């Protein structure tokens, strides 16, 4: 599958019961995967919560594996950073982060 999609593929490999929804637990253990330190993870946490619920859906989730790219290439998360990559077109354009798993 050289075209596979890795975003849903990690989102399915996140949500550990199923539910269609990351928890916050469930996104604590996949990020330990990503080799940030744990005070990035928590702003892509905040910033990608939207609803303020405690769950990522798949938007949300593809969104914090775009902004874990951006900050495994050592760029500096900046008010706009994130939002080009939460409300621009030059999302599509953000690989999908590498994942220890
Ligand atoms: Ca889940
Ligand atoms: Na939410």
């Amino acid at each position: 599958n050289p075209n596979m999609d890795q975003f849903e593929a990690y989102f399915k490999r996140a949500d550990l019961d199923g539910d269609g929804r990351i928890s916050g637990a469930e996104a604590v253990g996949f990020f330990q995967g990503s080799g940030l330190s744990k005070q990035v993870l928590a702003q892509i946490w905040s910033l990608s919560d939207r609803s303020h619920s405690g769950f990522l859906d798949r938007q949300n989730f593809y969104n914090s594996l775009r902004l874990v790219t951006v900050a495994q290439s050592k760029r500096d998360l900046t008010p706009e950073i994130v939002n080009a990559a939460l409300n621009t077109p030059a999302a599509a354009k953000i690989p999908p982060p590498k994942i220890n798993l």
